[PDB]
């Protein structure tokens, strides 16, 4: 069980430089059954840059600095959107000490979605989006391997950026992770077990 974490969150298209819409209840529930927490929210020209580069850096950074300030801090990293292309930028870069460190990776609507990965679901927790291809996945590695099995990287059938079959680019789907009451509910659960296993 982590005594204290930080919740590593990196927003997408063109939020506000803060907490990002797509997490924000399920974050209340993390914070509320896991003590000891804080959040991280990534800085990055979100939907101003010519890529997500700072933002990978910045969330590799966070974690460095946070096992060096205590070296059994835990960390969830989250990412929505462009967001979440960082966070799986930023996976392979994360080794050793620093990837042990990392106890559960929550994406939305991600860019690098990979056909057939196990950490696949939709917003129903079913398999609708199981197969499916991201907007960014020909140009992509999307999660690694070591990584799937702390990986929850969730697929709103007809959101165009992570399902390429459902919806063409940014759809109105993209847009409704934050008050999708079962993706709130599948994050919390997800990120209150990674926490306390
Ligand atoms: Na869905």
């Amino acid at each position: 069980g982590c005594s204290s974490y930080v919740i590593i969150n990196t927003r997408g298209t063109s939020e506000p430089q803060g907490p990002s819409v797509g997490f924000r209840t399920m974050n209340t529930r993390i914070r509320s059954a896991v003590s000891g927490g804080s959040e991280y929210d990534t800085v990055y020209p979100a939907g101003i840059d010519q890529n997500s580069a700072q933002g990978t850096a910045n969330i590799v950074a966070q974690v460095k600095a946070g096992l060096a300030r205590n070296p059994n801090t835990c960390f969830l990293l989250e990412g929505y959107s462009q967001g979440a292309a960082a966070t799986c930028n930023a996976l392979p870069q994360l080794t050793g000490a620093a990837f042990d460190a990392v106890k559960g990776v929550i994406l939305i609507g991600n860019p690098e979605h990979k056909p057939n990965l196990a950490c696949n679901v939709d917003g129903n927790g079913g398999k609708t989006t199981f197969s499916a291809r991201g907007i960014s996945a020909a140009f992509t590695q999307g999660v690694p391997s070591n990584w799937v099995s702390k990986t929850l990287d969730i697929c709103i059938y007809g959101d165009g950026v992570c399902d390429v079959s459902s919806g063409f680019g940014i759809t109105p789907q993209h847009l409704t992770y934050g008050y999708n009451t079962n993706v709130q509910t599948m994050g919390a659960n997800f990120g209150i077990k990674a926490l306390q296993g």
